[PDB]
């Protein structure tokens, strides 16, 4: 499964928990992301975003991150108590 095909599943089921508002939030997220925003402010913003309450659609987001940023992705998962 491509990362294109990888993401329009993941958008699927993002429409199905994140409000039209909070969908465009993450469409800029991802876009301020993918234009050189630093991992810490995506992680950071992306847990504000998703909440306590939807963390775990987070482990969703793997395919989507940089190799370069993958260490700090995979720390941030586990801060937050989505690899407990």
């Amino acid at each position: 499964a491509s990362a294109t095909e990888l993401l329009q599943d993941y958008m699927l089921t993002l429409r199905t928990k994140l409000s039209s508002q909070e969908i465009q939030q993450f469409a800029a997220l991802l876009h301020e992301y993918r234009n050189g925003a630093s991992i810490h402010e995506f992680c950071i913003n992306l847990r504000q975003l998703y909440g306590d309450s939807r963390k775990f659609l987070l482990l969703g987001l793997r395919p989507f991150i940089p190799e370069k940023d993958s260490q700090h992705f995979e720390n941030f998962l586990e801060t937050i108590g989505v690899k407990d």
